[PDB]
Order: structure tokens, then sequence, then C-alpha cells
């Protein structure tokens, strides 16, 4: 057959355009696989420290809220210390007059 | 006959020559792409980082105040109880004086 053969060839160049097609959209997947083995490892350390991140961040703010309960708990006994001190003046002063009343 | 048989022939070898190219060119593109994807998650892992660093930081600081001002307050609440009973001392000096006078 003559053109047997020449209907050979032309089935043969569908068949090769299919494979064509299939080889890279085969091409394309494993490259895709390689990819995510290679961004693996890192997008789980950026997770990780996306998490570690926030875990700080929010204890921070807890660390902000125990200085300012601190800093106004330190300020009332600064205070109150220094209208005790003014006490012991005051009744330093009332001892000695009423001493030099005595004696 | 044999022309158009010779041309199918050609054509296959061309049909060869296109999607070892077009083969080729796909690879070259998936790696750019992937390149580009890869350096930017490189990017954002160093300010992760960055930002952890200056975390750490300000958790020192916060924690050491902290630590500061508990002992600071220690030390007045100390001095306060001192004074308290200084003044307790001169209350009891001042009533003793108080009933010899008044």
């Amino acid at each position: 057959g003559p053109s047997q053969e020449l209907t050979n060839e032309k089935e043969k160049a569908l068949q090769a355009q299919v494979q064509y097609q299939q080889q890279h959209e085969q091409q394309k997947k494993d490259l895709e696989i390689l990819h995510q083995q290679n961004i693996h490892q890192l997008q789980n350390r950026m997770s990780e420290l996306e998490a570690a991140n926030k875990d700080l961040t929010e204890r921070k703010y807890k660390g902000d809220s125990t200085i300012r309960e601190l800093k106004a708990k330190l300020s009332g006994v600064e205070e109150e210390l220094q209208r005790t001190k003014q006490e012991v003046l005051s009744l330093r002063r009332e001892n000695s007059t009423l001493d030099v009343e005595c004696h």
C-alpha cells in the first residue's frame, strides 16, 4: 500500500503530538514536586518563627501592664513613706517643746 | 508520491525539534518562577528573624525592668516599716510627756 504508508505517517504524527503534550505535563508536575521539596523546610521554619513572634508580642503586652501596676504600687508606697517621715519630724518638734516644759 | 512521503518525514523531524525547544523553554520559565518564589520566602524568613531579635531584646528589657521594680518596691516597703516603728516610738514618748504636762 503506497498511500497506506502515507496514512501511517499521518497517524504517527497525531500520536507524536499526544505524547509531546503528555511529556510536557509530566515535566511540569515533576518540577512542581521538586519545588515543594525545595521550600518545605523553609515554609515550616517560617510558620514556627511567626508563631514564636506572636507569642513574644503577647508576652510583651503582659509585661507592659505588669510594669504599669508596679510603678503605680511603688508611687503609692513612696508617698506613704514621705507622709511618715514628715510625721516623725512633727513628733520630734512636739517632743522637744514638751521636754523643755518638764525639764 | 515519494516527495510527499519525504515531506512527512521532514515534518516529523521538525516537530521533534519544536517539542524539544518547548520542553526546554517550559523548564527555564518554571525555574525563573520558582527562583522568584524562593527569594520571596528567604526574604520573609530574614524579616521574621529580625522581628524575633527585636522581640527578644524587648523581652529582656521588660523583664529586667520588672525585676528592678520589684526589688526597688521591697526596699521602700522595708524602709517604710522602719519609719513606722520610729513614729510608734515617738508617739509613745509624746504620750508620756503629754501626761506629765497636760
